[PDB]
């Protein structure tokens, strides 16, 4: 009835608790102490962090709760606009882009993106084949090169050529710095350079994306990318297409929402695999049995069943988009004891949800991909790495196809060594990643 | 060049349908021949469609319109120009369609809810009153439920099927009329007894329905049933009401189109639940959490999300109205390789469509309600248990609200045992049902 709350700081209430370098991990420790729900107050803001499947299964009732833009998403909106991830459900452009973009993100549409994904994945494999002895791999750095390039190619047929670079393409530098400024605004006349740099980074992103859209319309060429689908698609409901400004925001959104979540997933999966050599061996055995051709086919990726469980278990422990926000559509009572008023906000703390011992058992911290043999045995709403309902991740099939393809090829082509006995250190941006995770790869000498 | 199954001399393909399980026979042929095969008989040519690729074109209403299959033409002899057995271009179709659409909407189910509960409570009470190690004949009791529910919701008439071993004479004549209609497909001076009985059964249906209509008009009483709506409704287009003869045909149509499709759905769903105990446990948890009152409310039924998923996945594997028919409005080319002339007929083999691995993946034979967790993931025209377009099932919301309500109460009030390890055996009439499916129910002793 009375809702737990962590320690306060006078007038600032709970807010200084998030003035820390690892706020998600800080919130998980608070959840460890306070339980399934706690109130978090700041000046002009109240939200409630949910950690149990019991309460989150109610929060996922779309007749009772809708997606809220967290403060993070509101700051990302300044450059993602009314793209899918930073628009309200009630904004006309959300349902429009949702209806238009859903068929180009289907499992069936991944057949058409597969060749481009293979293109970047082969570049990653070739980079590792070309390392000299006792050189090593910087895992999140290379995974981020892979996912950024893959989304650039599948999104708007543009090659960032990240594997030809130390310093990323200017668009990426601006995007990364823009996200950083957005995240720095949370824990926040000396900011004049930050704002000037922020407007400057927005213009870099807008200019490049608007140019490619204009170039594509001028040329009239048709590609197998999201940009072509968006130039030609019409919303069945309104009968309208997306305008060029929103198409730009969707492209920027794909790059923001997709690249770091997906690269963090690959990075966490490889980390858990090298820390669990029996699991790695099982995944590598599947990769060798299934990937019989020099280039994986779309059909073979779907056959990487255990690799898929590996990725789901990595998403269980470290969901790389670690929270989402909801608001009550009407007055309602949560869990039979917490009354909420219309508009009241909730935060779903996904990594805590995925450690609910009433759901997963006492070994919640162990990496066991076998937990995902049967999705029917998993209770409703216990596993939410891609969000919920009509506001769930539209790029889920994309991300899992990319991650399964790349992890499969990595496991086919290399043995991995945790040569530093790497100590897990999770860096927090808007996503989570194992900072400083490094491995050595010894090639199995299998040609491409 | 179009594939075709084996022939029988002058009879061509027709004897292939001289079997007790013709839908399942056609599914096996589709397994061998692929997405389309020609089926020839004396004076008849049709083509059976099984792939989403081709059916999504057949469902283009600018190119194809609903055709009356030979089954529907035989049903028309007692369903008249009711909605299901009338051509789109017949005045009475659009007329009745316009009048009846508002009384079948989701909003209209609020008015039928009390009557549906009345019969559902009778079903629960019957099972609460079984003795130990007595058992349930599932499709038999489901059919008692759906017939009585349609009788009460349709024209405020109580068949009182739960007070009977031998059904009300109207039901006996109706079932025998449908049996004669289906037996005519597979079909001599010896058939003289058959038509005399058919005409007797037609008269039985007409007399009872005409009497109830006449009684209601004489009384002037108003009920929450479809009959009241039809005596008072006026088509906005023609400004006309339905006449008494057509009102009769609609009532007969609701009983034909609704009762065994819906009871087969309930029966198949319970079969899959007892065969998939993890699914049953998840559905039973939702039912216990949602149905907190002794009588389910309309709002609570809408909250049975996973029960709805169970029903959709049961409809995916065994769509109980297993086909519908179309004709080309003009000369057209199907799939880029099959030219069709004006008037050419197509049959949509729904159970095959629902097994199209290009849409659903390789696990098409597994019962996994989680496929329907997010309705956004289903491609267009991949899932068509209720037909297509303006000729789709008008009773879809009725059927799903009834099935959700009843299954929810069944799962709330009883644990179920597959005490015979029942082996699926699908009986085919105009619809599909699991013949001989029996269970034991152990009450949870929750009062009504
Ligand atoms: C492992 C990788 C990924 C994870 C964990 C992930 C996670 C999520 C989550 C949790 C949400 C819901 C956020 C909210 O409710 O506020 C979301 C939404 C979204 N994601 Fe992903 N994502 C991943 C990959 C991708 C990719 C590759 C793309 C694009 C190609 C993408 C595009 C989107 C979009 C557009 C939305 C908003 C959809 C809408 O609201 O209509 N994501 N994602
Ligand atoms: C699970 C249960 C049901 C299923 C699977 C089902 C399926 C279908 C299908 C596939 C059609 C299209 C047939 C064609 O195109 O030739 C149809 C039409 C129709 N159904 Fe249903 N049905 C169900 C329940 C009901 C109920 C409960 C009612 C009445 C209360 C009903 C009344 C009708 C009517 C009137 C039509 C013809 C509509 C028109 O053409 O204007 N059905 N149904």
């Amino acid at each position: 009835k009375e809702m737990p709350q962590p320690k306060t700081f006078g007038e600032l209430k709970n807010l200084p608790l998030l003035n820390t370098d690892k706020p998600v991990q800080a919130l998980m420790k608070i959840a460890d102490e306070l339980g399934e729900i706690f109130k978090f107050e700041a000046p002009g803001r109240v939200t409630r962090y949910l950690s149990s499947q019991r309460l989150i299964k109610e929060a996922c009732d779309e007749s009772r709760f809708d997606k809220n833009l967290s403060q993070a998403l509101k700051f990302v909106r300044d450059f993602a606009g009314d793209g899918l991830a930073t628009s309200w459900t009630h904004e006309k452009n959300w349902k429009k882009a949702h209806n238009i973009l859903l068929p180009s993100f289907s499992q069936q549409a991944m057949k058409g993106y597969h060749a481009m994904m293979v293109d970047i994945a082969v570049q990653l494999v070739q980079k590792w084949e070309r390392l000299n002895a006792d050189e090593h791999i910087e895992v999140p750095e290379d995974m981020t090169r892979l996912t950024l390039d893959t989304i650039g190619l599948c999104g708007f047929n543009y090659r960032f050529n990240s594997f030809y670079r130390d310093q990323p393409h200017p668009f990426i530098t601006s995007m990364v710095r823009a996200l950083d400024e957005a995240m720095n605004k949370l824990q926040r006349p000396a900011y004049d350079e930050n704002k000037r740099q922020f407007q400057e980074d927005i213009k870099v992103m807008n200019d490049l994306v608007d140019k490619i859209i204009a170039d594509r319309k001028a040329s009239g060429e048709q590609s197998d990318d999201l940009l072509t689908h968006m130039l030609n698609g019409k919303d069945p409901e309104t009968g309208e297409p997306l305008d060029d400004e929103n198409i730009r925001y969707q492209i920027i959104t794909f790059l923001i929402a997709g690249h770091e979540t997906t690269s963090g997933l690959l990075s966490f999966a490889l980390y858990f695999l090298v820390k669990n050599p029996h699991v790695l061996q099982k995944a590598a055995e599947e990769a060798a049995r299934v990937l019989v051709d020099p280039v994986p086919s779309y059909k073979q990726v779907k056959q990487l069943k255990y690799v898929g469980m590996v990725l789901n278990e990595a998403l269980r422990l470290w969901p790389t988009a670690p929270a989402f926000s909801l608001y009550a559509k009407e007055d309602t009572v949560l869990g039979g004891e917490y009354p909420l008023e219309k508009g009241d906000e909730l935060m779903v703390l996904i990594p805590q949800l995925h450690r609910d011992k009433t759901i997963w058992g006492d070994d919640v911290e162990e990496f066991r991909p076998e937990r995902f043999e049967n999705p029917s045995a998993i209770p409703q709403h216990a596993f939410k790495p891609f969000g919920n309902g009509q506001r769930a991740c539209i790029g889920q099939q994309f991300a899992l196809h990319e991650a399964t393809l790349v992890l499969g090829m990595m496991l086919k082509h290399f043995d991995f060594e945790d040569h530093t006995n790497y100590e897990l250190d999770i860096k927090e941006t808007l996503t989570l990643k194992p900072e400083g995770f490094v491995v050595k790869a010894k090639s199995k000498k299998i040609p491409l």
